[PDB]
């Protein structure tokens, strides 16, 4: 059947902002994930973890008699696709279970192991989700075979349908650098959002660059794609050895022996893939990845081993069965156990990115520091294994359940406990007023609080005015944030909060997080009375205030909107039109179109737009909230067209008198374009709007406002 | 950026049954429609659109200064992309405004058209919808052209996002039959659902089959398409006839002149398409079909001229001036008038489909008796104009608004009046108690309901257990619903339904449509209490029963379900998988994923399967309700190949015996196997389910039992 994105394969794609609907739930709208989880019995959960471990199925056998390997594997695959660009991916949503990532080839067999977990998920029912699950099989994993983790929490609440995600452009797995769709462009430079060498890989290709078996290449990708899921060198070494520790590789034979991934498969292999012709097709003669690679002596059982491999011996260039390069130990004796026959022993393998821990320089160092000391090295890899598996978890707010670590992590972004009286009603009444009487105006007070509280996605929860990380390195020079107004601004609101807590009693106080908040409201009530309509703008106070110190200012550098069409923003010349990037800060956001539409528009009057530029103010009564923006975009005696000094700025002229009465850009007139987001523009541009365009505007307001009020969930 | 649909272009799209959610519609969900339709001045609007038909706008000149012709075929093609197939298009959501209707070839300058509506819409705001809007402009067109319409109704609803359609599979615009994506077979077999001859058009080729200008082989695909959309040879002659008495087409000068449809232009076009190079681009010079063809001498009056031209004059073919076949009056006068020019006439001219009228002799009778009784013409196409306008709004309690007629049709599938009192809650306890006691069985009563209550269909709203056409030509025939099992649960109910009238007093009495459904909700009941539960199922009575002379049998045809996936049926063999038709019926239903599911689940141990088949009965309990389907399906102990005899039919056997333990079809091995309903059967088939199974599922029954219930909306 021929669809819209066939014969229009550039118009914007919306449905990305209608997911979620409670029509694809099939829990109750009253369900509540959390209350279900903080009455598991974990511990129960976590004993029928236990006895699993070692029984085995025997349409999977267990390596070794012990699935732990496999499911470590699982786990980190789970977490493993996470992005610091736009916080997408990670084992948040349990998003392995969905296409596509439940076919991508660095998945394969990750069915067999979520299908051994679905008598416990059955067992527990909704109070563990999928997400959580994974997760606390990793866990379990590595307690069992002798490794103490960091903690765990829970959280995750299931999702019932795939995310988007751009996860690259090529049409074909796997495929090399270089094609007609490459990521990589210029000094093997990958183009941003994206974390992985190629499509369908969680990083790299463990062969090497583009299969290419030379580790200090290798070792370049490793740095590369695991600072794009936020882990340095010292963490990246932790987790790959700590990983291959456990288990082994699997490549028995041939990989034509391995048919469709599970989305292609055919309907009676009940959601799993890669059925195998080799042999028995599984156990013994397994095929995976095509490498065939145990790294220690004791793969069911922490230890140190890896290490005392990787620089005991010296390292040959081999191929699996399958045909794949990997590593063999120079001279060695066949120590490593066999998988299943008791009588069958083998020299000590790697993969060409294990070898990247020992020839790298930097990653050497490090690796023989954790061979030399083994404890650093367990204490480096529990830290990493809680980090990969929780950074999209969010605030600390969200996390469930007894087994949460009490150390405050920087990387948590962490938010003061408040130890004090919140203000009430009336104190931000008077709060509000003295803000107006100090003379910020509606502008100021809308796009201070807007560039405060727009940082969240919901992507990874990072982000949003919690903590007044607005007032510090990196935010307050952002370019976006118009360093020297804000700082203006928050110089206003510190003496007034100063006033405020000074004159109180009984500790009550309130932060600089409450009040650029609660400043942003009062001018959005401002500009509504200027319009003429009384509205009060809800409030919820509560935040706090976060330390420079508290704050990884390296960590925040990936929130900085480089496009933030909400204010007309576009840091530079992107090759993705401005109106893409509109959708998918939309998205970050949590919008759905309508609500995106009420907000731009608001916005635009309200005076948000960096610098100050007139582009989509379509109005005469800029710092009222109205819906001019609507009536004037849609007012057909207005032509427009682009202008010769830019293709994507367009000046609307009078079609009667050439007059020129507006300018705009893509952003703006996307809103008269698109066919649905202009039968939005139509609601909100009609004659019975005025109250409607009000209300729903306050309420998106607030909605953008407590997007990280998870204490308040 | 590549998509699952890229990747796994066959696996099964849900997205089509999540459309319409709250999150896309910017009305809040509290918004009623006919409310805000039932309060607006509906002849202020019609006064505004009477000054419109007159007001030419310079970006689009009028036609003989009348805008009523552009307008009558806007509305004609509102309502002209309706199948009675599937029941999918019509005007009735007002779909002309997005993709892809909005940009289809046949749909060129209409949105001309309906930008000139926008500064009404935009008056009136949310108490006229676009979809009545197109409609009622049409109506005031040919009001204001001297032709008294037959009635109107409001209540059309407007949409947020395309409708999910399939027009067919064809990659090229217009693409002549023949081509890799052929809608045509065999002897000029057009495939279901479609009613178009080509991709992009609403009926016919206005050139000939093909392109070919032959106007008898045009009538044949006339006649197809036609029947097709509802309409038979007397309301066929009468609309075309109708129709082609007023305006002109509009082929000025070559279609290379004409540039991008509305989705594929610039956004400065402000979502307007077709810009023309040639001349003026618009007026005199527009060029929409590429044909130039003035029907009447009085194009802005209703007259009788059409006929006159058509029988008065012998016809030679020639070409436009962009080069298209069409017919010129040999010999005759420049009597016909232009358009701009005063000091220019021309020949009368015809369509080839217009001479199909004349040249098909079943036509020729009809058009003959047309021109000779122009009362019968009239009166014909003011009927059938209704008909067309109004096919897909459904019962007759939706029409909203003074101008309903009063004329009961029976292409409306009308329902009597109720007038006596209705049942009670007592008196439903003692009905359910004797439907019990006769000795019916769940699977029977349950079958019986969901036979009579799954024909409703939401795309047009026809169909459903209102009327108790079950017990009707051609319903109770129909081999899904099982013949001769329903005549003996029919003559069951029937006595039971004698008794208890027999003995009421005041005139109190059941329809048995309402018995047949309440039977079905005491089926449920004991079920529910076979397996334990309590549970009482509500229902709603005040259905009534319609006759055999107020069923029209061949318009209840396309009714019959030759899928339904829910009682595991398909009539024959066919090229589109069973799972797909499975979910094509459920979004007829009106149901959500979680719901189809639900549903399907009960329905398998209830006994619904026709003939009894055990495919997909996986439990030892059947007609007890409970969640046995999902826990064993889900169950991992089983391994499911498809048959040697039959591809489409699956035996599941045990892994470790081989021993057989159940069989299933495609439509019920699909919940163990797409990754998005096997995420919902692994919730209905926990632990913690039984008791949410049974809600759920009590709940899913309840609103199929409902879904033609608009009188109580
Ligand atoms: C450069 C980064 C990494 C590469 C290229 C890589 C590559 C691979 C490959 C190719 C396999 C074999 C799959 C198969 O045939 O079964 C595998 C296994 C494994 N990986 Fe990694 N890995 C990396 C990092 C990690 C990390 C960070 C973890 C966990 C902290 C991890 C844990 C494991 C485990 C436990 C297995 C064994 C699975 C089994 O026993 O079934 N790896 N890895
Ligand atoms: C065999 C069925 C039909 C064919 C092939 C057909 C074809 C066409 C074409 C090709 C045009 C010219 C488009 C343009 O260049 O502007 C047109 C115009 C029109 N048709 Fe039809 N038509 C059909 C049936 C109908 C019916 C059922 C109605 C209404 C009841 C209708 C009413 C109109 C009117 C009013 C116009 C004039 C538009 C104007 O003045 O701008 N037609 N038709
Ligand atoms: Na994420
Ligand atoms: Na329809
Ligand atoms: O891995
Ligand atoms: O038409």
């Amino acid at each position: 059947g021929t669809s819209n994105r066939d014969w229009w394969p550039n118009q914007l794609d919306l449905s990305i902002l209608h997911r979620h609907s409670s029509l694809s739930d099939p829990m109750g709208k009253d369900f509540n994930y959390a209350q279900a989880f903080e009455k598991l019995d974990l511990a129960a959960v976590k004993r029928d973890l236990h006895a699993l471990m070692t029984t085995s199925q025997d349409w999977w056998p267990a390596d070794f008699g012990h699935y732990g390997g496999l499911f470590i594997r699982m786990a980190w695959h789970s977490a493993g696709t996470y992005r610091t660009a736009d916080g997408r991916g990670g084992a948040g949503e349990g998003q392995q279970r969905f296409a596509p990532l439940n076919s991508w080839p660095d998945n394969a067999n990750l069915d067999k192991a979520r299908r051994l977990l679905w008598p416990i998920k059955q067992k527990y029912g909704r109070a563990i989700s999928w997400a959580d699950l994974l997760i606390l099989t990793g866990n379990v994993a590595l307690e069992s075979m002798g490794f103490k983790t960091f903690g765990f929490a829970g959280g995750r609440a299931d999702t019932w349908e795939p995310e988007d995600v751009y996860w690259g452009s090529e049409k074909i797995w796997l495929e090399l650098s270089g094609g007609p769709n490459s990521r990589y462009s210029g000094d093997r430079q990958l183009e941003n959002p994206l974390a992985a060498v190629q499509m369908g890989l969680i990083y790299v290709n463990p062969e090497g660059p583009d299969g290419n078996p030379d580790p200090v290449a290798a070792a370049r990708d490793i740095r590369d794609t695991f600072a794009r899921m936020a882990m340095n060198d010292e963490e990246t070494v932790a987790l790959i050895a700590g990983g291959h520790t456990f288990g082994k590789t699997h490549g028995a034979g041939p990989a034509s022996n391995v048919g469709a991934e599970p989305e292609a498969a055919g309907i009676e292999a009940q959601g799993l893939g890669w059925k195998s012709a080799y042999r028995t097709g599984k156990g013994a003669d397994a095929i995976t990845s095509g490498l065939e690679v145990t790294w220690t002596t004791t793969p069911t059982q922490w230890s140190h081993n890896f290490f005392e491999n990787l620089f005991g011996y010296e390292w040959e260039l081999t191929k699996s069965p399958a045909g794949a390069h990997q590593w063999v130990a120079k001279g060695a004796d066949a120590v490593i156990p066999d998988a299943f026959d008791p009588s069958k022993k083998h020299r000590p393998t790697m993969l060409t990115t294990d070898l990247s821990l020992r020839f790298d320089p930097a990653y050497e160092k490090i690796s023989r520091r954790f061979h030399e000391n083994p404890e650093q090295f367990a204490d480096a890899f529990a830290r990493a294994w809680f980090k990969l598996t929780h950074r999209d978890m969010g605030p600390r707010a969200r996390y469930l359940g007894p087994e949460v670590p009490a150390e405050v992590l920087l990387w948590q972004d962490p938010i003061p406990a408040v130890d004090h009286p919140l203000i009430d009603a009336a104190d931000a009444a008077e709060l509000k007023a003295k803000v107006l009487a100090s003379g910020l105006t509606v502008s100021q007070l809308v796009s201070t609080a807007w560039a405060a509280a727009s940082t969240f996605r919901g992507s990874d929860k990072r982000g949003g005015a919690n903590g007044a990380r607005i007032r510090l390195a990196p935010q307050k020079d952002w370019e976006a944030n118009q360093p020297e107004q804000l700082a203006a601004v928050l110089e206003t609101l510190e003496a007034i909060r100063t006033a405020f807590n000074g004159a109180q009693r009984g500790g009550k106080q309130v932060s600089l997080a409450d009040l650029i908040v609660l400043a942003g409201c009062a001018g959005v009530e401002q500009a509504a009375k200027n319009a003429g309509h009384a509205v009060t703008v809800p409030f919820a106070p509560g935040r706090a205030d976060a330390s420079q110190e508290q704050t990884d200012v390296e960590s925040m550098a990936v929130l900085e909107p480089v496009a933030d069409g909400f204010r007309n923003y576009l840091k530079g010349k992107y090759r993705v039109p401005a109106e893409v990037l509109l959708v998918d800060k939309a998205q970050l956001l949590t919008l759905s179109a309508p609500e995106m539409t009420v907000l731009l528009g608001g916005l635009r009057v309200l005076g948000a737009n960096v610098g100050q530029s007139r582009h989509g103010v379509f109005t005469a009564r800029e710092q009222a909230l109205t819906n001019d923006f609507f009536v004037n975009l849609l007012d057909m005696g207005t032509e427009w067209k682009p202008t010769a000094a830019d293709a994507d700025v367009f000046e609307g002229r009078d079609r009667a008198t050439g007059e020129l009465k507006w300018t705009g850009t893509r952003v703006d007139l996307v809103f008269g374009s698109h066919s649905q987001l202009r039968a939005l523009a139509e609601v909100y541009g009609s004659a019975d709007a005025q109250e409607k365009f009000v209300r729903d505007f306050v309420a998106v307001w607030n909605k953008v406002m407590n997007l990280d009020r998870f204490d308040l969930a």
